């Protein structure tokens, strides 16, 4: 347990074992110093002005965190497709972290001249919010995150907050935290860090497609022993009315009775990636669906989870009601169609309405001898009782958990981004590295010290994670859709290395591709 | 009193016995009167309420639209389709992932 002396070993790889699936991985990481060792009041005014739709504050402050809420951080592109093409549901159980190797170094900048070497004598900080009394800041698909690839070295992220704000002010009940205020471990080289954690229940994910759609569920060959109302006139002509019923069959699907109807809608505006067929204007703001809170306006981003588009116009995409993640080395803005990857919500038009378009009809009057039957659109459409529905799918770059927000009520709290909501997730872990002061003077001084010996540290991580699997069980005489690699000849290899030995993921996968009957 | 009128297809209409299975005539067929839940339920052929769509100033009046369909709200209270002798007795409840109040 000394500075000779390894405190970990690289644990990387995954183990099947029947129902549970245990990832390990391990990523070497580095950590400089954030803030100049300080905490520092932040805002729209700080930032340079802004909207009020933008305006905020909070803290920066000198700590930085993990984060490996997202799925490549635990599953290889192997792994992903041997899970997504044999299970029909998935979901963490618990979780075993580690922090070791641990390598505090001083860097010395003499005429330019910059030197690195080691401070043995220098501590690391760390500690878990285990108690959830720190803002929640992992699940907001933040960057930073372990990378996908093992070989990978990443830069550990630096941790803020946010507040109650008036514009760039703050409001009496806005809030200041110092994690300095928090026992934390310390350790130098040769020391380590390790926790567990212990998934509170969720429900498995479904990665699954259903196998029949909710408006096509009954036996194509019967009658229903229920009539509707097939004809209202006799005929053209004057006082032609009359009353005309028939049995709801097979012939007429569309008006047939039904016990459960499609889940709730939030419209969205419809985009094509075919350029020419969009308004020659900009919308992308304007005509963008939103909710408000407190005189402010948010994109509703991503929303109630919806289908993409109809069937076959797969060049239609809701403005803001899909997941878009950046290919490899893709730019911050303005950024061309070709750069980004737009998921696809197809798989749920079964059971979910088509974002796009109006969830349907209703009445808006009364007809009558003088007015004609009326109807108008429903552009959006809160739970009724009935209604069934999926959640948003999740993907290999996508998130994992969300902490579910600490209130009165709330509804599914199942993540709209997708994923799996928790009261109590995975607690955050802060790291900082302790300041080190340069020579004092020689006479007290009753101010802080500002002047310190510039450091960083390095070290390795550990996250294994266990996950239960629920295994298909289906009766369906074809062959199912898998997801497999393209058999074509090409330059690189699909999720590998550049000739820059550059490892770039060339697109979003989902998990519903095994189906199942509704 | 207004027992005339029903919905468009808000209920459930069953066959008299040897009624034909295309354009039968009202006296043919017995439509259900879900009457006994206006205790709580709102009435079909109605509008749930009315909600305000505007600011009144002094120079704008108050406006109010129809509330054509509503979803629920923390606060509702209901009851469920009534069963007959001649009506369907379970469902399968689809296999989702959310549903809400899964009464068929």
């Amino acid at each position: 347990d000394g500075v000779g002396s390894s405190s970990g070993n690289w644990h990387c790889d995954s183990q099947w074992l029947g129902d549970r699936v245990i990832t390990t991985s391990t990523r070497t990481w580095a950590l400089p110093t954030y803030n100049n060792h300080l905490y520092k009041q932040i805002s729209n005014s700080t930032s340079g002005g802004s909207s009020n739709d933008n305006a905020y504050f909070g803290y920066s402050t000198p700590w930085g965190y993990f984060d490996f809420n997202r799925f490549h951080c635990h599953f290889s592109p192997r792994d992903w497709q041997r899970l997504i093409n044999n299970n029909w549901g998935f979901r963490p159980k618990r979780l075993n972290f580690k922090l070791f190797n641990i390598q505090v170094k001083e860097v010395t900048d003499n005429n330019g001249v910059k030197t690195i070497a080691n401070n043995l004598t220098s501590t690391v900080q760390v500690f878990t919010d285990s108690d959830y009394q720190l803002p929640y800041v992992l699940g907001s698909a933040h960057e930073g995150c372990l990378p996908p690839f093992p070989a990978d070295v990443f830069m550990i992220p630096q941790y803020g907050y946010l507040t109650l704000n008036d514009g760039s002010q703050a409001v009496g009940r806005s809030s200041f935290y110092c994690l300095e205020y928090f026992p934390s471990q310390m350790l130098r080289t040769g020391n380590n860090f390790q926790f567990s954690y212990e998934f509170e229940n969720v429900p498995f994910h479904s990665s699954y497609a259903h196998s029949q759609s909710l408006d096509r569920l009954m036996n194509p060959l019967i009658d229903q022993y229920l009539y509707y109302l097939s004809k209202t006139i006799n005929g053209s002509g004057q006082n032609q009315q009359t009353l005309k019923f028939s049995v709801a069959g097979p012939s007429n699907m569309a008006v047939q009775g039904r016990n459960y109807i499609p889940g709730p809608s939030y419209r969205q505006q419809r985009v094509s990636t075919t350029v020419t067929q969009n308004n020659n204007s900009e919308f992308a703001w304007p005509g963008a669906s939103s909710w408000a809170l407190n005189g402010r306006n948010s994109l509703m981003n991503p929303g109630p989870a919806m289908a993409s588009h109809k069937e076959g116009e797969d060049r239609f995409f809701p403005l803001s009601g899909s997941l878009i993640f950046g290919k490899q080395g893709t730019g911050r803005d303005n950024v061309d169609a070709d750069k980004v990857m737009i998921t696809n919500e197809e798989e749920i038009k079964t059971t979910n309405p088509v974002a796009t378009e109006s969830y349907g009809q209703v009445a808006t009057n009364h007809q009558s001898a003088q007015a004609q039957a009326q109807t108008g659109w429903v552009q959006n459409q809160g739970i009724l009782p009935g209604m069934v529905w999926q959640d948003r799918d999740v993907y290999l770059q996508g998130p994992i958990w969300a902490k579910i927000p600490h209130t009165d009520g709330n509804f599914h709290p199942s993540p709209l981004m997708g994923g799996f909501g928790m009261k109590h997730p995975p607690p955050q872990i802060l790291i900082k590295n302790t300041p080190v002061p340069a020579d004092p003077p020689t006479a007290f001084n009753k101010d802080k010290l500002n002047s310190f010996i510039t450091q960083y540290s390095t070290g390795q991580v550990s996250v294994e994670i266990e996950w239960e699997l629920q295994k298909e069980n289906s009766k369906r005489w074809n062959p199912e859709i898998q997801y497999t690699s393209n058999y074509y000849k090409s330059n690189n290899v699909e999720f590998a290395v550049n000739t820059e030995g550059v490892y770039s993921e060339p697109r979003p996968i989902g998990t519903r591709y095994l189906t199942r009957n509704l």
